[PDB]
């Protein structure tokens, strides 16, 4: 029993972190096989960041300008290329600690673990959700760029995020491992709007099921609702509209607890309309949306 | 910017986890050098747990009865001994992945990362605080016994906790790595009282400083208080009394923010007396107490 915001064990990712330096800029890189992946803004000075022409900037760089260090050993750079907003530095040595891996582009509302790094060294690990507006609410300081997000399925690491920037609002933006930004963001020091964020409804329902499984049941009521009635309330409270696809993914939790998804929606409706009245759910005084239905099943069943 | 409940990178600990089986009971063990540490209740059947005589139970066991498996390779057991509530199984091979380590007994209110494991395999990592009543609010299911808590200082892992049991209340109890329980708990399936828990006042103040550093300032007020006036409020709200030792540890955060510790105490006093009025602090609708002043400095400065 108990329910925590749990991150994946970070060992397989720690073995891939390297430090990348170009000129006077240092950030993190990800060494998988004989390639090091890092944000392309490693080639910029602070002055370049205001309006960088990455193609022109990269042309003044040669393989020997990219200094890649793994722990205390230097990697020899034999190739360099830009793919979208990431640089791929071909090295002469395959990372001996390369885990089985995939590059995946996650959907908004999905969760992942972040291994925050500075100078190629891991500082901590935490669990994040990609917001519906494609930002992440992380914990990152200058130098954390190149830190990655990932999920693990048995022995396979699916890398889904690489950190690139902090918006003036204090929220974070980054790319998939092909260098494609999540959201409308560009890798330039200019004010950029993150659209309206919404609460991930399917995750809140999943977390309500986790609460029932662990004994926190005070919010269960004698009511039910319909998908259309519930979505009228979701719209009013800036919650994502719930679809039959979301109900279908909640199926296993509905089966295990015997609480129909629409009955849980009616509990969520009353919580939105009346608040928590000074009470808590799983040690939280607000509705938590950074646990997917998959996360709830995994944590509640001890998947390793 | 941003502030997250961050755990230490778990790689160094993942390399130490093993599976220990004795009879029909399987749990986790910690392999450091040529010794495997695990909860002594690995020698019990469910029937023994009601009132075990560990000395008598261990006498019916020989080295060959303890099956220790690291990944897929079997370790040869050449010695066994009981120290308090842990078993130490001497093996013929030193763990090649043994990190630099220490065994430490933490104080209540201190924090640590837990690597939850099942069958010797890591499932997740999360950050915990040892409650003032010496319980932890973890996420553990049957089979998680032997999972450990730890802190890391550069390359040194200080192991501080080994999981042993879940109390009937759903909270968790365990030992230091010498097998000494934190709190009054015994390793027996009998109802056991965890005393009154209190909120870790110095940690809440540290988290309030983290909030100010990250821009959440609405709770700062025009008031101040004294240690004695503040402690009258702390007693009324089941908060730990604040001492000059606690004020001294908050010194660096007071210096960085320019907010005197007693002025932050007056902000905390008003929050306790008036609540949050439907507002949040660092994405929380309650006062968070599982970040120490050390954690706040480390996270806010990017220590790796
Ligand atoms: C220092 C600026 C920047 O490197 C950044 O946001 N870094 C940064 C990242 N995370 C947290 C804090 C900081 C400071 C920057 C700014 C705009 C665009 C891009 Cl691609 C990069
Ligand atoms: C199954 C009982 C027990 O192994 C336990 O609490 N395990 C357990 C641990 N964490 C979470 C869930 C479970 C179930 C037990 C009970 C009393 C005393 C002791 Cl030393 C051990």
């Amino acid at each position: 029993s108990g329910f925590r915001k749990m991150a994946f064990p970070s060992g397989k990712v720690e073995g891939c972190m390297v430090q990348v330096t170009c000129g006077t800029t240092t950030l993190n890189g990800l060494w998988l096989d004989d390639v090091v992946y890092c944000p392309r803004h490693v080639i910029c000075t602070s002055e370049d960041m205001l309006n960088p022409n990455y193609e022109d900037l990269l042309i003044r760089k040669s393989n020997h300008n990219f200094l890649v260090q793994a722990g205390n050993v230097q990697l020899r750079v034999i190739g360099h290329s830009m793919q979208n907003c990431v640089l791929k530095l071909k090295v002469d040595t395959a990372n001996p600690k390369t885990p089985k891996y995939k590059f995946v582009r996650i959907q908004p509302g999905q969760t992942f673990s972040v291994l925050a790094c500075y100078n190629g060294s891991p500082s901590g690990v935490y669990q994040c959700a990609m917001r519906p507006n494609f930002t992440i609410k992380g914990s990152f300081l200058n130098g954390s760029c190149g830190s990655v997000g990932f999920n693990i399925d048995y022995d396979c690491v699916s890398f889904c995020y690489m950190h690139h920037m902090e918006l003036p609002t204090g929220v974070h933006a980054g790319t998939d491992l092909e260098g494609n930004f999540y959201g409308p963001f560009v890798d330039r020091q200019t004010a950029q709007a993150a659209g309206t964020d919404t609460t991930i409804t399917v995750n809140v329902l999943a977390w309500l099921y986790a609460a029932v499984i662990n004994g926190d049941r005070w919010f269960l009521n004698r009511f039910t609702t319909t998908l259309n009635d519930f979505n009228l309330v979701a719209m009013k409270y800036n919650y994502e509209p719930l679809t039959q696809d979301h109900v279908d993914i909640l199926g296993p939790l509905s089966a295990q607890t015997g609480i129909a998804v629409l009955d849980m929606c009616a509990s969520l409706k009353e919580l939105l309309q009346n608040g928590m009245n000074g009470r808590t759910i799983l040690g939280s005084a607000l509705l938590e949306d950074e646990f997917t239905p998959f996360d709830v099943v995994r944590q509640c069943s001890g998947v390793t």
